[PDB]
């Protein structure tokens, strides 16, 4: 139960972030949907508010320090606190290393890694006040732990998020701030639903051959894990990553 | 919510297992407490039954194949299924390697490793029937992932449990069986009580000095994690270990 | 270079252990080949001696405490010390967990895990003497770190060896003893050259497809690990001038499982 | 035996990189000393040339794409190939996350992570030619695997390097290119030598308390591990990281 808590989810206009925001709101949290896509952010907030929850849409480029600061402070002013941060905005750009654009490389690191750093820095200024505390969750991937070809930038970024979370777990403990990384496997999306006919079988072998059961991870799987971490009564799980992938990479 | 589910918890006359049995029963599971200490198992069962739950005590030396098979079959006949196995019974025997008796070594592997193997094998015969499925949770340790001196036998066995669980995740998938390993940090139980005199200085420094916050893990921390895994709606977390240790070893 | 050092390699009558013994001896170590197969152990020792090295064969069941203690003390009396222990004897027995024989389970843990414990403890009695020191290497597997179906006993044992080695690294430090685990991918030993036509027939696919897709599908390059790959890693660990690598495992698998 | 091989070591005007360059040269490789500090790079090269080896100094800001491309092409021009890349240049900047400068954050990412990416990409243009092959080694840290407070930027970067190396191992294999990450523990440097009297107690407790033996890692430890990887006869070790830390973090 998260009644009375406040959450900000970046990238929540779509996909995994959207489901996380809907389920945190369903659990009683007030939720700020932060996204580059301001229209989509407002659509999610207006869905939560029409269901009886409390939500705001926040226009936020997570690569832009001042926009991140302004958006996080806006959440704290609207809701009174920033108790849960889910750093989730992301994109994918594929190429082999020898033809990988350096501009693409930096954009990938800025969205995935700098966005996590910047939103964490802005949130901690609130969570640390009077040691109120907080939960900070980064959206990793099985690619935080394992590589695939053509994804050097993404894999590098998702690996780096583990390091940031592990430092935060150490620094944040004295202020009652916990850190975690959630690492989904392959989530079936509308784009995946178009590739399955295109690529062709593809499901169980090409896409999910590295799972134990050939089953896609769902946005519900991810959000339920986020809610469990967000509501956990102690700091016992701080610093840990959680692989939600149907057995693709086991630790 | 575990209404309609059946669970066997080995080692549940005491400590971590006892809390797991009580919390599983409060969630609506019928619970079999299986323990070398049959009187203690009966006492936990009586506590559950007096509170409105459903439980039985089972005599079970988990090193003894007949006792394991008889006990699991008893649960299945009493409750109709064996849906959740928590393999938790364990002891600690401390000595440097050069003074570690081979008798102690084998006893440690028999209780920790053979006990997990024997109880899993017996439970799978029930869980695999008509692919009913199941959840198998091994009680590991931060010592499944990291070593301490004087604990060669224990650390070896706790490391071995990860291997068994990861194989079960692969084998069990086609029968809807999941596997997990829970890895607590220090928890105040008789297993800890018996060590400290041999070794508040040992507690705050030697033990809790590995955590980020200086806090013992509680039996509630562990049981809440077991309940989360037990109720999870898909197999997305299968094969994974969960470190519940307040930041002692981060993966 | 290992001149003046003594090494004991268990399971070295054949395969990976045999190659480790030959390369340790070529580097200057006096090598004892400890194996259930006494003729095969004497054969490897004689191959070393004829090439100008120094070696003996030692009959040893690594599951038996008396045999291990007697054999290790024999090496110490023959060569003067026991500086390097390579715990390598193994066995594979496959079955799904729900039909895994407990007799076979106990045999798998006795050979892999008890063998490592017993030989380690016997060797420490010499290595700890006057804090002389030593290097203890366990032969693990990619299956020390990752699972495959039907191999519960093997995977559990190989995972456990990591734990033993990590404890030894902590306890052994004050006596100048280091520990490591070497983790090969698939190597073309006899038991494996048998697996390949057997798996081909059973899976109904070509032999090349068993190699490239089933056995080596998780490597980056489709290449078997060689006995030379493993032995050169053991040589490097054995001669390393400091304890900097103690407690670590080394995956020698052409990219199957990366840490 | 690296006779006839060519190597480039970034950051090799000083410290770990310098010892690596000296030992690669002593093993018979031609060595380019790439460093921001051109004075120091020329000095190491001159040390090598006076001892009978072959070396060049290369002024190279590893954060700058043009400087990296021009520098690596100069090595291939001078020596005929680029067979070994050691990506080693680094810097450390400490601060808690909530006070951390984004300017420092970006500098840390640029040197540690962008430098690895840019030097790798430039080297592959040469190593992939006719599948000649190559060895690419990133200098990580125990902080590639484990966190310390105040080092968020550094720990994040060093964790990210594992991801990049793991992708390179998969992509490079078809071209005979291997990747590794070498992870030194605490290396005693002149700066360390003036902190011990500032703080044989600070050594074994504050600095080396997390080692098993209280021994500093040496530059020789690191360079010997680099030489072993550089001469390995097969790709068997590709994608792996090597912890050279006297037991601080065990995998
Ligand atoms: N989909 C999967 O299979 C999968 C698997 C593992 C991990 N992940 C991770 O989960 C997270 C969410 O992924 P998704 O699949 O739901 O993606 P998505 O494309 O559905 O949603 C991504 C959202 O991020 C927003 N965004 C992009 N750049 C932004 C920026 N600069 N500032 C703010 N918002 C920005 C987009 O506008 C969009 O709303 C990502 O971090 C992704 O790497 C996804
Ligand atoms: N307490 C901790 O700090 C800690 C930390 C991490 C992991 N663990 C693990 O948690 C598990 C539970 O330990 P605990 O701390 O609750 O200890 P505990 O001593 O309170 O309970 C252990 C129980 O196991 C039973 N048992 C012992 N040998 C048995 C056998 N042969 N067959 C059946 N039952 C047997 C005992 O009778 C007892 O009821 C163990 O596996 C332990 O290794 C404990
Ligand atoms: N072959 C592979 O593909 C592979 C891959 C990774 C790891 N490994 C491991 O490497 C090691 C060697 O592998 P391998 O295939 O060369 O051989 P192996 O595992 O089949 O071992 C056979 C050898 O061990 C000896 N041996 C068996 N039981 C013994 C006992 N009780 N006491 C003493 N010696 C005994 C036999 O006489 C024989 O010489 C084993 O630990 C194995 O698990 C093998
Ligand atoms: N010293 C340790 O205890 C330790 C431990 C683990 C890892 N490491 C890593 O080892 C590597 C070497 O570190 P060190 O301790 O030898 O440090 P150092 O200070 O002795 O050497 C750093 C070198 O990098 C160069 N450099 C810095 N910025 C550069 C840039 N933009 N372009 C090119 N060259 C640049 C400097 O000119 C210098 O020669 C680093 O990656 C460091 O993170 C060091």
């Amino acid at each position: 139960n998260l009644n009375g808590k406040t959450a900000v989810v970046t990238g929540a206009a779509s996909g995994i972030g959207k489901e996380i925001a809907l389920e945190l709101a369903k659990a009683g949290a007030a939720v700020a949907i932060a996204d580059l896509n301001q229209d989509g952010a407002n659509a999610v907030a207006d869905e939560i508010n029409k269901a009886g929850g409390k939500a705001i849409g926040v226009a936020m480029d997570v690569t832009n320090e001042e926009a991140v600061n302004t958006g996080i402070d806006k959440v704290a002013e609207a809701f009174g606190s920033v108790d849960i941060l889910v750093s989730n905005a992301g994109i994918q750009i594929v190429n082999p290393i020898e033809n990988y654009s350096f501009a693409d490389w930096k954009k990938m690191q800025a969205i995935h890694v700098d966005g996590a750093f910047l939103t964490t820095k802005a949130a901690l200024k609130h969570m640390y006040k009077d040691d109120r505390g907080g939960v900070v969750i980064y959206m990793g991937s099985v690619h935080s732990h394992e590589a695939s070809p053509l994804k050097s930038a993404y894999v590098t970024a998702k690996h780096g998020l583990l390091g940031l979370a592990r430092v935060l777990a150490k620094e944040g403990a004295k202020h009652n701030v916990r850190s975690h990384v959630v690492c989904p496997g392959f989530v079936r999306t509308p784009l995946v639903d178009k590739q399955i006919p295109e690529q062709a079988e593809v499901i169980k072998k090409v896409m999910l051959g590295n799972t134990v059961d050939g089953v896609f991870t769902t946005v519900q799987d991810v959000a339920q894990t986020v809610l469990f971490l967000s509501a956990f009564p102690s700091a016992a799980l701080t610093g840990q990553s959680f692989i939600v992938s149907h057995g693709w990479f086991m630790q």
